[PDB]
């Protein structure tokens, strides 16, 4: 059961996992280290009085955006189902850490299975 | 496996815990967990109703997905995150605004660490 | 664990609860619920006559229907399926995808007994 999850604050990382299919690199940054297929999950939520003048953009990265979000009116969800390879660095970026509602935002990956 | 479907129309609910059925199309999460949602909506190309297609999964009373197009069948194949005592809910605008032979939700439990 | 993959080019199938019968196309040989996973990808210039259309299709019914011809397109989902059904990934014309980078995956997740 490898699962691990960034957020929401004022919460970081949490993982639990056998000996494991991924290592955190840093902030909504991991790093997946077994071939597999796994799901994505977690909420972002877009910051309502963003005052600065960068576009909203916040995507979901495979080394390649996987996921990309440019409507700042909408709650957004992020599950899905992917197949990543060992080696594989999975990053959720955000155009600026103010866009978002760090509160409510978090992401989160499960592997599925190994063929 | 900890699953639960409702539909499709003569079905109501299915269960093989989790979750608790609470009424029709409703239920009641148990466990803190990663849950998969699966299903599809058939719009009802007979419906003549004054109001607008809309068809919600709604967590408690909070909208998780929406559909507006009456034109489209959509699936309901998504990944998330619930929490003990959240209900989980699809709801119609209106009951003719979908073919019920056509329209079914499930879930699993995927895991709960 | 039962999984089958099909592409990208050069690679077909690579892999029971299921019957590759063609390229693209699979039968379910038993009921469960089954994660698709794979990706599709444009051909930036693709000029002929049929209108972009590529479909995850369960017997006669596309379940997930792409029309978007300027970015490539993830397939990942959760579906019930049934003993007997067909499940294929089809093209309005195998022009309109770059086969190097377009491939389909299937597992079984559960298959609950109510
Ligand atoms: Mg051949």
């Amino acid at each position: 059961p490898c699962v691990a999850k960034f957020g929401p604050s004022p919460s970081e990382w949490q993982m639990a996992s056998s000996e494991s299919c991924l290592n955190k690199m840093s902030d909504w940054k991991l790093r997946i280290l077994q071939n597999g297929l796994y799901a994505i999950y977690g909420r972002v939520t877009p910051n309502p009085t963003y005052k600065g003048f960068a576009p909203f953009e916040v995507q979901l990265c495979k080394n390649d955006a996987i996921q990309t979000l440019t409507d700042s009116s909408k709650i957004q969800n992020l599950g899905n189902i992917y197949e990543f390879n060992a080696g594989d660095t999975i990053e959720l970026r955000f155009n600026s850490d103010d866009q978002v509602l760090k509160t409510n935002t978090y992401f989160g990956i499960i592997l599925l299975a190994n063929p």
